[PDB]
């Protein structure tokens, strides 16, 4: 037993992450058969970022104007174009590490890992999520742009996610391995900020199935209610509204403990409006909304 | 900026991992050069580990009686030993894979990465401390035994954990890779407990300084405090003594945020004394203590 923020087993990604050099930027790539994937801001200084024309100063660049590094083999880049916000380099060599994957474009709520790399080699890994603004609370330093976010489903690596930049609150912003970004962010210097963020409600509610699952059974009561008047409790307090779509992907792990979804929401109808008057849930005083109801039933089971 | 619970890349560990059969029991194993490392009470029945004697149960198990895949490939037995708790299998094939290795026996208070596996197949990676009970919060299922924590020194992976048990409160028990329990427990269905646990105080020192380096500063005081002084305060509230070993490992945090040791602990102090609140510190209203200051450096910088 036991519930931990637990991320993929980082293997098959971190044959993939090389080094990028553009002048004096150096940042990563994903090096995935003969192409490197990394962010197009490789190739700007910091006045190109006040205003930058990014097919311009592509055009100003050559093939030999980009520095791919796998560990120490240098790869020869043969081919650059831009693909949105996202700067593929083709490379003469295909990688003969790379795993069947696939490239997805995730949802505000689900989650995945995180290979935060610096210079082209891995540093750590960690779990995030994609907040309802389109931000990721991560941690990342100068030097960690490119590293990428994957999930492992069945035997296929899923990338989601490449870093770009960090917000003026300290929240990270990307975009999906085709160069878009998640939310309404730019790759340029301006004054842009993350929106108000929300509580993922579905998310706490799997969060307390997994709490219920580990033993932590305090915050259970015998009430309920329909799903209108939580919605109710849960608009006042910043939480994202329950759908039927939601009570139903919930289902197995109400189905699991005997506890009904409605019921668990008055449970967190009480919570929110009371507190936790100092006791503890699975280790937290605070409600955790960073975990899928995918990830509880893949570590509760 | 940004400051998370970070794993190391568990790729060199992956490559490790394999199967263990004896009997109608699979657990998980680490093949290092020609042997492998598992936990000794694979050789036992349910019946068998209510009073076991290893030395006599694995005096009637033969090489044919071990079957060890890696993956798809079949490694045959050509030797067995025991070492303390863990069982040593000879196999005919050296791992391609090996990394540079190392066993270490870590002290309570250090940290290290899990990589959490099942039938020799890795499912997940995530943080955890050696608490100073000698015990660990970790997320581990029925067949996750034989799991290892290790820590990533440079190129050269320092084993120090292998996946044993778990303790009736929950929380996971296990040996170093030489076959030597962290802390009283026993291999044995007994009536085993955790001591009492308390908070490693120069780890929550780390954490606050980690949390004055990403702008949290609204703990900070203008008093200042003595050791003595704030360890009568530790000693009331369940913390471990302040060293000044301690205070010298907190040398470059200290050195670098421009706050003072001891002035952090006279905002520990008042931490512990007064509350925080319903306020929060790195999105947690609890105190962390399973950040070491080696782990806040290498994140932080
Ligand atoms: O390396 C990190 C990095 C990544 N993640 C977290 C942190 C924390 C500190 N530095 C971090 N860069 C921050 C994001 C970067 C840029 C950028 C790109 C090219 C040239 C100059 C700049 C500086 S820019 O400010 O004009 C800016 C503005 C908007 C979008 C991107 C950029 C690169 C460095
Ligand atoms: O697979 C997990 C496992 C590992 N980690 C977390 C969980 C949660 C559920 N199961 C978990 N085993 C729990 C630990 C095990 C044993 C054990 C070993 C051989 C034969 C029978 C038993 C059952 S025993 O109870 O007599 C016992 C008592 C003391 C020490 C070890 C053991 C094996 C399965």
């Amino acid at each position: 037993s036991g519930f931990r923020k637990m991320a993929f087993p980082s293997g098959k990604v971190e044959g993939c992450m090389v080094q990028v050099t553009c002048g004096t930027t150096t940042l990563n790539g994903l090096w995935l058969d003969d192409v490197v994937y990394c962010p197009r801001h490789v190739i700007c200084t910091s006045e190109d970022m006040l205003n930058p024309n990014y097919e311009d100063l592509l055009i100003r660049k050559s093939n030999h104007n980009f520095l791919v590094q796998a560990g120490n083999v240098q790869l020869r880049v043969i081919g650059h174009s831009m693909q949105n916000c996202v700067l593929k380099l083709k490379v003469d060599t295909a990688n003969p590490k790379t795993p069947k994957y696939k490239f997805v474009r995730i949802q505000p709520g689900q989650t995945f890992s995180v290979l935060a790399c610096y210079n082209g080699s891995p540093s750590g890994v960690y779990q995030c999520a994609m907040r309802p603004n389109f931000t990721i609370k991560g941690s990342f330093l100068n030097g960690s742009c490119g590293s990428v976010g994957f999930n492992i489903d069945y035997d296929c690596v899923s990338f989601c996610y490449m870093h770009h930049m960090e917000l003026p609150t300290g929240v990270h912003a990307g975009t999906d391995l085709e160069g878009n970004f998640y939310g309404p962010f730019v790759d340029r210097q301006t004054a842009q900020a993350a929106g108000t963020d929300t509580t993922i409600t579905v998310n706490v509610l799997a969060w307390l199935y997994a709490a219920v699952i580990n033993g932590d059974r305090w915050f259970l009561n015998r009430f309920t209610t329909t799903l209108n008047d939580f919605n109710l409790v849960a608009m006042k307090y910043n939480y994202e509204p329950l759908t039927q779509d939601h009570v139903d992907i919930l289902g197995p792990l109400s189905a699991q403990t005997g506890i009904a979804v409605l019921d668990m929401c008055a449970s967190l109808k009480e919570l929110l409006q009371n507190g936790m008057n100092g006791r503890t849930i699975l280790g937290s005083a605070l409600l955790e909304d960073e975990f899928t109801p995918f990830d509880v039933v893949r570590q509760c089971s």
